[PDB]
Formats: structure tokens, sequence, C-alpha cells
């Protein structure tokens, strides 16, 4: 659902992009998180997972700069050092608890992805596990090579996507889609951008074939740029001015936000392209911030490793780090506060 | 196209619909034409057809309300009783000429329709004939009817009207691409938001797999409401509510207007549907608009009835109506001047 029930949607999405803030996304699977701690010489202990999360929500005044976390589903059920449930450390912070609800992907046609775990995301979503969450994620991949991506795994994905929306809509739940453009590829810039309005384009088809209400919304995306195998070289500028157009030729004006994903690129890099695509004129009602994972923990990992003596240093750097991504959400990055 | 291409399309696109201005649609073929004139009692000559555009073209101060006329083909080719070409009576007022450039509908499928014209329109767009027109028009109609409109034909128009735009965009004309829901057959309101939803946002993605320039076009689209078969009540607020609502979801930031059709609605129901939905709150980027003929012009054909003696009367409704549409176009028809 009724009136109050989608203003409570539309409520929660303003109310994590408020003051230029964003989405710290913490959601990583215990293989995900396990390969990058390996590289760092750390061991892929459930416990190290833990003390690595309760890490990044133990930091002093993040909730100036994290308007929402997105939280893996096992961290839903683990404990502080101190035994205080890790959602209490958010919640305490008044920062949204978010759940990434996709059981990721498996093989579409040929070198291509889809995203499952449909079947029971109704189940799901209604789990006292997540019980304070008022957010979700659910992330697909579009691989690039040549004649890919092709048309039906662009339309099966945005089909995917707008069938999670709705269902956690239904169930009071602020739904993330993240259509991510895999940047691990070889393709131009111009081609990263053409493809990108073809992805955006038909995502917003599938979310109007399911009668989602946009304004409770959130669109994850990747920054228009060259593929990482690619000789094409780019700046923060044409990422924006790309990246801008895209997002002007296919996001209506309900969306309330796009949120960045940093995708590989770096740290720098993520938050230069945020700063420069909120300076870029261009009349639009939604902001324009972030969602980053690697972004925003990269550092955090790198000063961490496994070492509670380098914790302090390391929340420092997630404080510095999401203190820059917020002042460049609002185009600031540049100017002294 | 090149950056100074694109900008005069957007540029063009703005000055038709400046401080509150809307279109007068006067393009409608011999056929279309004729049907009206023969209700009324008024033969279906040539002369008759020329003297109507005439008569509208000449209204004294029509300018301050309208920013571009849509005219028919045979339109350019035509002079004034005083051997002005019809075209320097809308060039000297300053208003944009557009040119319509569909050849009509054929059927398709079981009961439905597709535009067509495609294979000959980047020739006509370059026709001498159109040398000062600096927009176009282009229309499918959906009919309704149980399991209709079917996906095939949403696909189709939508393809056709996208097609079309980039031809337009690449010959230095802003296209208007109407997706007309067509207003007589059986369908609840509801349903008609419902597939509004699914025509405009296809729409959005056939615009976008075309790469066309999303600031050089504009929309022109039927109110949401029931359909005239139906015995269901609507009124002003609620066709503001749901049209808004449904542009909200589909609509992207970069498109610069949406020109609403009168579609078979009252003069009355068509400008007061347009100052509804104007006054509604929901941030947007465009300007909500009008293109209208009927609404505009059909007092004009009952006024003058072929009697030359009617003319003066008929102008003033002209432009009084004009007037009306232009203030409702900001939502300021309840406001006095």
């Amino acid at each position: 659902m009724d009136c109050d029930h989608l203003l409570r949607l539309g409520m929660t999405a303003k109310k994590i992009l408020e003051n230029g803030k964003g989405i710290l996304a913490a959601d990583e699977t215990p293989k995900t998180l396990g390969r990058r701690f390996e590289k760092l010489g750390i061991t892929n202990t459930e416990e190290n997972r833990r003390k690595f999360r309760e890490i990044l929500f133990s930091t002093k005044g993040i909730e100036r700069y994290i308007g929402g976390v997105i939280l893996n589903q096992e961290t839903f059920e683990q404990t502080s050092g101190s035994g205080v449930p890790l959602t209490e450390l958010l919640k305490k912070k008044g920062i949204e608890i978010g759940i990434k609800l996709d059981k990721g992907l498996i093989d579409y046609k040929e070198k291509e992805k889809i995203s499952v775990g449909l079947e029971d995301l109704d189940l799901r979503c209604k789990s006292s596990a997540f019980k304070d969450a008022t957010f979700a994620k659910w992330r697909s991949l579009f691989y690039f090579y040549d004649g890919i991506p092709s048309e039906d795994c662009i339309n099966e994905n945005c089909s995917i996507l707008a069938k999670y929306a709705i269902i956690c809509q239904k169930n009071g739940l602020v739904p993330i889609v993240e259509p991510e453009v895999f940047l691990e590829g070889d393709y131009s810039m111009k081609r990263s951008y053409e493809v990108t309005r073809q992805i955006l384009s038909t995502l917003m088809k599938y979310l109007n074939y399911e009668l989602v209400y946009i304004p409770g919304v959130l669109i994850k995306a990747s920054y228009v740029t060259s593929g990482q195998l690619s000789n094409e070289k780019y700046t923060p500028k044409k990422v924006a001015t790309f990246t801008l157009r895209a997002l002007l030729s296919t996001i209506p004006c309900g969306i309330p936000g796009i949120v960045f994903l940093s995708g590989g690129h770096g740290s720098e890099d993520a938050i230069g392209f945020l700063n420069a695509i909120n300076m870029e004129r261009g009349c639009r009602t939604w902001s324009l911030s972030f969602s980053f994972a690697r972004a925003l923990t990269d550092g955090v990992l790198e000063t961490w490793r496994g070492d509670d003596s380098n914790i302090e240093e390391a929340q420092k750097i997630l404080l510095e780090t999401s203190f820059k991504a917020c002042r460049g959400a609002e185009g600031k990055l540049w100017d002294q506060e």
C-alpha cells in the first residue's frame, strides 16, 4: 504494498544516500574474501572473516560518511570479540543494514553468466536472521568478448534482477540491483558506453514490466571505461562524461540514486571518477554516490594483514577513504571542509 | 553528428517548450482531416484543407503559447490566400516548423498495427520541401483488446520509432516519437497504467540501442486513463497521479519534454489533465507540455464550419484554447495572469 509500504521503501532509499553518504559493501562470500586474504598471507578462517567485518563495523565515526552497509549472510550470525552481534554495531551508529541475497553465478550460453537464487528468495527475505535488514543487494556480471554480452544474456540477467527487485519490495526491502560490467576484458570505452546503454535501458524495461516501485530501487553500476586488457587510456573527466551521458540517457527521474561499484578500479580512481561525475553539469534528480567494497576496504586489508597491532591504523584508513568517497559523492573532493 | 550538431538538436527541443509553450499538431492526412470535415458538412477539398491551415497559422498572437507546429507534407507546398507560403506565416512568428514523416499504419499480427515509411525516410528528410523544418513526428498506435498490445507489437513499434529517431537526428531534425495508446478500447485504468509502463520503458530501450541523442528527443504520449468503452470513471487528479507515476518510472532525466496528445479526450479534459499533472509534486527534469491537434482545433472547426464569416471567431477560440494549454503546461490554469 500500500501507499505507506511504498513510502517506507522510498524513505529508506533516501536515508542511505542522505548528506552525501554511500554504501560500504562488506558482503563478499567466503570464497571471494578468501582470495583477497590469501594474497596477503591471512588465513581464510571464519574467525578472520568475522574479525575483518568487526574491524570495519566498529570504526569510530564511520556513520558520518556511510549510510548503509551490505552484509554477507554469515555475518548476521556473528558477534564481536565483546559478544555484541555485529549488526548491533551498525544499529547503534544508525547505519542501515543490508543483505546480499544472490547465490552467485552459473554458466549461461557460451562464456557468459546468470545470477541465481530466486526460487527461495521470498522465503529468505522473511528469515529472522535478516530481521534488522532494510535493504538488499543482488549482483549479475556481464563478461565482454567479441559478440558478448549477447542480447539473451542482457535480457535474462535484467529479468532476474527485476524479479529480485519486486520480491524484495513486497517484503519491505529496498533492492539494490547490480548489473556489473566486468572490467576484466578487452573492449574499447566506446563499446562500453554503448553496451552500458543497452544494459541499463533493458534493466529499466524489466523493472517496469515487474511493476517495481522505482523510487524504491537503487542501481549499482559500473563506471563506463575501457576494459583492463585494452590499451586504451582514459581520464576521470572522460569517465565522468561517458558515464553521466549513459545514465542521463537511461535512468528515469524516479530512481533515487546510482551507487557506483569500484569494480577492480583503483580506490583512488573509483573515488576520483565519483568526484568528477558529480562535478559534471546536466540536470538530474538521482544522487550519484557509491557502494564500494574494494575501494573502501582494500586499504584496510593491506594495512591490517591479520595483525591486531595494525587494526587502529586499518580503521583510520577506512575512515579517511570513507570521507573522501563522501566528499566525492557531492563533488567536493578538491574543496577543504 | 558532432558536438555542435547534438547541441543544436537539444536547443531546438528546448526552444519548442520554452516558457510553458507547446505544439500545435496540424499534421492530419487528407483522410483524417476529411472525416472531421464531413461530420460538420465541410467538403474535403485541398482548398478547404489549405484554408483551415491558413486559419490556424495566421492567428494573431499564437506564438506566445505555441512553440512549434507539426505540418502535413502537403502543407509545405501550399500558400495563403495572399500568395505567402504557409510556412512563412510560422517563420515570421518565430514558431518552429515540423514535418509528420510516417506514412500511416498497416496490419500487424491479429488486430494490431505498425507504422511504416522508414525505407525512404532518410531521402525524405533531405527534401527541399522540408528545408525550413527543424523537427519531425512519427506516430504508432497501440490497440487494446484482451491479450493486446502483444509484446511483439510493442517491440516492433518501439523499434520503428527508434530507427526513425536516429535517422531524423542524423539529418538535423529533432524527432517527436508518438507511441499512442488508443483510447477507443475496453480496458481499465490500472491496465493502461501497466501497459503504458511496458511501452514507454521498451521505447527507451530501443532509443538507447539505436544510440539516439536523448536530450534531442521529444515523447508524445497518451494520458493514462481507462478506455472509452470501459464503464470506469476517472478524474483529472487520478489521471495526473497515474500518468506522472508512469513517466517518473520510465523516462530518463535526459529527455527534455513529454508532450501530451489529446487522443479523443475532451479539449477541456486534455487541458485539465495537463494542468493537474503539472500541479503534482515529484522531482523531474523534463517539461510536461502538449502536442494537441483535436484539443486545440476541434473548436476552430466547429466555429468555422467552412464559412469565412466565422473565421475570426474561429481564430479567437484557437488563441483562447492555446492560452489555456500554455497555462496548464505550467500548472497555472487556476491562477489569473
